[PDB]
Order: structure tokens, then sequence, then C-alpha cells
């Protein structure tokens, strides 16, 4: 009954005031590249099939900007990819999908609003931001129908293998939204997480787990919220490694146009009885030009403790850290969305 | 006139009875993937020359609803990506596409036609099925207009490289149709299969041949046929090997809604004086619930000789045997067709 | 304001006279690829935001119809990929796009007008040609607005990494147009190109740098021009290259619908004091069957200097060159542009 184009563009330029350099000596990193959102086009549709019942898909794929490339992991729908049947008991599809963790703690975030990904939590650790391989393979998902502002759901992430513990994943959540209140929790597990090419999780073992509890509220031109956030890697001899992530956030409309968010984030992670812990704050002034187009300007500040290195997020895991416990990231940029509906 | 945006989404739960894990006993292995038919999405259209003469062009992509991936050898339009023109004498066409096998053979098989992948032969190896990589690069294709319901054509695919029989293919066949009889037959032949990177079959020698014959009848609620192919590896000083398929197919629409397909296939296969075989039966529940949406259910079971192992085509040729003669698959699925042709 | 989806597809089959084998006798290549432009299809939109303002997208992918498979790199959108705004004084985009040898110079010669891909200059060592990877990572582009039919503009194409010259490149250029009269001039340079993923030339150093001159002419039926281009490497202990370029060409409509085009150019490559030379002519016959159709007919020949081989650019850089001095291409094949404007 209805097929949309649809697509976001964002590119800008970025300062990162200290990138470690091969010779071990740390300088500023230039870069064109997204600055809030993925760049990502896809295709949706959904068909009325009678009585409640609709057929749904999904059909999304990231890129950089910059060089034209898929990210993601490489593939072609590298973001999302699924089909499935909604109804009024609820929603059943299957892909390539994000789990709870995305459905229900991201949006208690700024990296998975406003602010995207340079407020992402370090290295993304938490899987919050979506400018990254955090995608699941081979997934089963349930999402409940709404029972009075309840809304909850989960994952089961095949291997696609005859090892069925060798690299799945699954994980389950909620949500509770009343007149601009939202609360979510969440949690998610993956065994052998990238450990082959069949299976829930792209390769880049044990057991790595995710999960967190926060709220928010919005009313007027103000929202903010608190999330907390905890990811593990257990089950490895290896030593456990843990960290947990403490956010609090805030945006406010100054007019109808101009938004300003600032978020600030503790990180504390914690392996062999050793602790290393950053300090990151951003602040992001979003100005929109349309309904489909806004600039925005934004600046975050990262402060790890001594025994480590700063390194925002800018999407790339393979960055190098800052030769000192300090890193800035300051971006200008565009980002424009389009849409087409096919009537 | 006319450009369409077109794709097919397939995705469903596989249960495989006995697959081979590295410790070397069977397990079963759980999957998501295509069940009937690879998921696609493509762009075709057609321009009005005047004179019964028309501009054509077909570009159709395949990927996997579990992971996003391209398949089929990995390029973007995998499938099929073609340009030509049509008039009242014939159709030439240039570009990846599938040959003669496909045209007139793969129609009379229940792998080509209702039953999709898991009822395509022992490793595909007719290239009857295109949940896999059979479509054949640099080609050029006539198609014969319609002779009373005769129609013919063949393909030449180069090797786009100085050794001019370094990795080509080429292929012939026929069908003749009237009132629901369709009969067809048709000859492939390829010299150094996938011996490089700029020849007609992919990465993935000799000479490899494939030929067949068969026919099918329809009539109201019921359809049935029968096929025989011939795989032929030689030319190679390792011995000839050679695999014969025989097929019987019906199915039979209980309600406009629901039909059920059932077919058997017998596989021999033969090499330096040496023979395997495999017994094949799998039964097909699909039931539309719109023109566009169906789900199925179906059960195949795969006997072979007691100096081989079983194997039934999940899509994916790099899937292990199972450990004994034996193994089953179980599929239920969900498949959605989309369609947009830009009035 | 409106959203595009375009393409073209081009195939065509051609002979190559001589292609060195491994055996190191020289043989005829045949093949079935673009003849004149690459295909390839994109998404381009642009939202009117009043007073002037303009947001502006294009999203560009290039493949072989031959394979299916992406060119140019490899990546998604390997032509282009950018966002910019547009406005009443210059217009700046960002993302990946040709530099400002592709919009000054390129217009004026065959290769990037009405010849494609077998017109392009020996190895399209002056990146002239856009059947071959030379869009630029990474870039932010300023195009003024036309006084009086002057136009100039730049690009920087940042390195993405903490070493600022590692793997950059920049460009400035003008433009003058009058009533058919166009003037061009550009300079290009990069550094340490293709040293890694990140920065603005894709793999496959020191200093690399292509600058030219040239004019055209078009009145009625008639049009031509004259170019020079130089493409050098230098800053390598390695010797300094530098190849000149100087053509000619010329086209002419027979009828509304029937085009004959003819170019020379003559290329010398000097190094360490030792100098090789090629001669190429070349004819094209293009006959449009409609807006969207032609077809076409060519015929190009290359002679070097005897301490040199043969070799017409084909789209492929890893093409073996001729065994003798001479090489000869001819090309029949099929052009088809589709269009949507999804209003
Ligand atoms: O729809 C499936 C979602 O169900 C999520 C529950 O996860 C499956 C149970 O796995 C937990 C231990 O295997
Ligand atoms: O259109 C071309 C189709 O023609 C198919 C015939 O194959 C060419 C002959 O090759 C057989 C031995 O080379
Ligand atoms: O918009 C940017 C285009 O400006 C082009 C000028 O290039 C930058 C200067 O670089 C020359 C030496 O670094
Ligand atoms: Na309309
Ligand atoms: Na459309």
């Amino acid at each position: 009954s209805s097929v949309t184009l649809y697509g976001v563009l964002d590119a800008g330029i970025t300062y990162q005031s200290n990138v470690a350099t091969p010779s071990g000596s740390g300088k500023s990193l230039w870069s064109v590249g997204a600055g809030v959102d993925q760049s990502r086009f896809g295709l949706r549709g959904s068909e009325d099939l009678g009585g409640g019942l609709k057929a749904i898909f999904t059909l999304e794929s990231g890129f950089n900007i910059g060089n034209g490339r898929f990210n993601n992991g490489g593939g072609m729908f590298n973001r999302q990819a699924f089909v499935g049947l909604s109804s009024n008991y609820g929603t059943v599809t299957l892909g390539r999908q994000y789990d709870a963790t995305q459905d229900y703690l991201s949006p208690l975030s700024a990296t998975g609003t406003w602010g995207g990904t340079y407020f992402a939590h370090p290295l993304n650790n938490d899987r919050l931001n979506t400018n990254g391989d955090v995608a699941v393979n081979n997934t089963v998902k349930f999402t409940s129908a709404n029972y009075a502002g309840l809304q909850f759901g989960g994952t089961y992430s095949f291997s696609n293998n005859s090892q069925f513990a060798n690299n799945r994943a699954y994980s389950a959540g909620a949500s509770y939204q009343f007149q601009g209140l939202k609360v979510g929790a969440a949690y998610s597990q993956a065994n052998n997480a990238g450990a082959n090419t069949t299976g829930a999780t792209d390769p880049l073992q044990g057991r790595s787990r995710v999960y967190g509890a926060g709220a928010s509220y919005a009313y007027g031109p103000l929202q903010g919220g608190l999330l907390w956030t905890q990811s593990r890697l257990d089950n490895l001899g290896a030593p456990t490694i843990r960290a947990d992530n403490y956010e609090a956030n805030v945006k406010y409309n100054l007019t109808p146009a101009l938004g300003l968010g600032v978020a600030y984030t503790y990180t504390n992670a914690k392996a062999n009885g050793e602790s290393t812990h950053w300090n990151q704050v951003g602040v992001q002034a979003d100005y929109a030009l349309s309904k489909r187009t806004d600039v925005y300007a934004q600046a975050v500040y990262q402060r790890s403790s001594k025994n480590a290195n700063a390194s925002i997020y800018n999407g790339d895991l393979s960055t190098p850290f800052s030769t000192s416990i300090n890193q800035t990231a300051a971006t200008v940029g565009l980002r424009h969305r389009f849409h087409h509906h096919h009537h």
C-alpha cells in the first residue's frame, strides 16, 4: 500500500585536537565526514493485509559521504534489512536488525538522538550509536503492542551454523511512555561475537553483554534525560572487562529553528583490579533551514584518567587515541534528509 | 516509456537436521535466511522506439536478508545487469545474464518455480536455481520472436581477455508452448570457468557443461512436469565427473490462496568408475495473504548412497554435509514482493 | 523540492587488435563492456530554501554492465557522493567529488564529451576520463556564481588522518563561456596519492599534478576544440615523470540524429632523459534512436614510438599493452539513459 525511498546526507568538517601519528607525537586530525548522523539511504514499505495485519519491510544502507563506501561492516543493507508482519497483538520481523539496546536505551541518550557520533560513549562501548556496526544478523524480533504506554520485546540472533552458540545473540527490553516522560531498560548478550561470517555479529572470544536503564522528560522547548549502561566482556582465562557509562543530557529550543544541546558522560572501565575513566562534555547548536535541512556546530571535550588516553568516538574505531589525557573535537556540518512516498 | 523499481524479500527460519561440526559430529543447523526465493531489488525499463522496436534494461541485485550482504559473487548487480533492443524479429541484450539453461529448463523445475532454494538438485549441480552465482558475465544474448509457440535463442559470454577461450561460455535453448503444455531443451558450455576476474564465470580447469530437456502441463488448479538435466566436467588428466538429475514435480491449488507442491529428484553422479546417488523429496504449503505477500511451510528429505553423505542445497555451497546419509530441512517463512511503476 | 533517479547503461562489443598474452605473443581482445560512457545509476536532488539558497546532493554509482560489479575503486557511490548549499554567491559542496580538472578541462576533450573511454589519453594519464577512479575523497568544493560568463572554483581534499599531507589533494580552475565559445584552465595537485584508505585518493610516493588549458567552439551542427594537459609525478630519489597531451577534436551532426566525431591526440612522456610518445586518432558515428537511446560505432588507432608499446585506454588500467607499436580498437554499442523526476 506504500513504498518509500528515503535517506540522510550528513557531511561536516571536524577538527580533533590530538591524534597520535606513527612518529608517536600528537597532531590535529582534520576530516570531512558524517558529523551527527551516519549518511544512509533506504527503502521501506507497509502493505495493509486487513484486520489490523500489515506486511512491513525496511532495507537501509549506511555509507561514508567522504569516500562513497559502505560502512557498518561493508555489506549492502548494513544498517537494517528485514521483513515482517505487524498486527494488533505485536510485530514479528526477520533479518538484520538493531536489538533491544537500540530500541529502548538509545532514545534516552544524546548520541542516539540529537547528538550523534561524537556524543557516543568511549569506543561506542555500549553500542548506543549506530554510526558503527551495531546491528545483529539473522535476527527474529518481537515487539509488543502498546499496553497503555508499556511496550516490550526482544530478539534472538541465530549463528546460522551447526555450532548453535558460536556467534549468536539475544536481547530484551521494555519502555514506558506517558505525556513526555519516557523510561527504558534493556539487556543484550552475545556469545562468540564476530567469530565467523555466518553468525549474529560481523567480524571485528566469549560472552559480551550490554544492559542499562534510564529515563527522559520532554515538555515545551525543553527535554532532558539520564541514562546508565554497562558493557561487559567475560567468560574469555583472560580477565573480565567491564565499562559503566553514566550520562545526563538536555536540549533546549531557543527558537523553533535553533536547538542547543548539552551532554555529559562519565565512563569507568575496570579490568584485573585496575581502573580507567573518562569525562566527556559536549555542546551542539543546530539550526534548521527547513524541515529537511539543518546546519550544526558543536564542540566535545574529553579527559581521561592519567593511566589512559582520550579518544572521542568519531565513527572509526581504528582512529588512534590522543597522546595525552585530553582531546577536543569540533565540527561544523550540513545535514539533508530526502523522502519520496510514491503516490 | 516506463521505469519500474521492484524487489522480493524472503525470510524464514530453517532447521537442517544434521550438519557436520568441526568436531566431526552431526548437529542441527538453525538459520534465518531466504526460504524460497533469494531476496533481491531491481530496476527495469522499456522505451518505445517505434515500429515494434523497444529499448529494454534490467538491473537486479540479490542479497541476504539475514546479514544485508550481496551474494551471487558479491557484486552490485549480481543477478542480472543488461541493456538491449527488442523488435518483432527478436531481442538482443548485452551484459551479465542468465543463460539458456535458466531461460528454458528452470521453468520446468520446482527449484526454478514454486519450490526455490531447498528444492534445488544436489550442490545446485545443474545451475537451475538462482539462489547462487549462476549468471554469466560479458554475455550477448539473442531471443527469437514467438513463432506460433516456438521460441529459441542462445548466448555467447566473452572472456574479456586476450586468451579468447580462457573463462568464456555459450548456450542455446528452445521452448514450445501451447495451452498449458510447455516443452524445453537447453545446452550450455563453459571453458575454464572461474579462472579469472574478467571472464564469463565468477571465481568459485577445463570444460563444464549442462544440458537437459523436460516438459510440464498446467490446467486449472493442477500443474506438473518432468525434467532431466546433466552436468558434466571434462577435459580437465583428472577424471571426468558427470551428474544426471531426474525430477518430477506437481503443484495443486487447494484454494485460490493455498498451493501445495511436491517434488522428487533422483541424482546420480559418476567419476572414475564409481557412482554416488541421492534421492530427494519435498513438500511445500504456500498461503497467499495478498497478491504481494505469502507465508510458506515446507519440509525436504534427502537420502544419499552409503558411499556418500546427504546435503540439501540451502543457498550456500560452503555448508558442510550431513555426517550421515540422511538430512531433513524444514522451513517456515515470509515472502513479500514490492513494485513501483513511476506513472 | 525534487529528487531524481537516473542512470546510463552503455554496453558494446569491442575488438582490440593486439593485447599481450602470458605467452608473450599478441592476440586480439574481444570484450563486452562500456563503450562510450561508464554505466551508472544515481540519486540527485535540490531543495528550495528561499532567497536564492538551495540544498543540493548527488549520489552516483558507477558499475560494469558486463559483470554487474562496482568499479572506480569498488565503493558504493564511487563516482560522486556529496551534499551542499547553492546560493547567488556560489556553491559549497562536501563529499567525494570530481576536481577542477574534471569541471573545467574534461568538457574540452573528446574523452570527456562525445568520445568517452577509448578516446582517453594514454593510461588516462591526465585523469580526464571518468571511466576510471578519478574522483577525490573528503573534498570541500567551492564553485563561483556566473560573472558574465566567467566561472571559477576549487577543491581541498582532506587526508582524514593525523598526517595532514599524507594522501590529500587540492585543485583550482576557471572557465569563460560566450555564445558557443568555451575556454578553460585548471590545476590539480595530490600529495602521497593512494597511500592509505582514509585520504583523498583511493589506493592504486610523492607529488602528482595535472594542469592544462584549452578552448572549444560550437555553432550549428559543428563543434571542435583544442586542449593541452600535463600530468607530472615528482618529489618521489626516483626520477620525475611527466606526460604532455595535445588534443584536437571536431564533431559534426550530419542529421539531427547522426553525429560524427574525430579526435587526434599526441602524447609525449619524459623520464630521466628518455622520451616516449603516442599518436592516437579515432572516429565515432553515433545515431540517436530517441532522446534516451543511441547506437554508436567507432574505431581508434594508436601508434607509439619504437621504444614503447601501444595501448588504447579501455577503462581497465590492468589491461596489458600491445606487443607492437600499434593497436586498433573498434566498438559497436548501445547506450540508454533513464530518468524519473518523482512529481
Ligand atoms: Na500523479
Ligand atoms: Na521512485
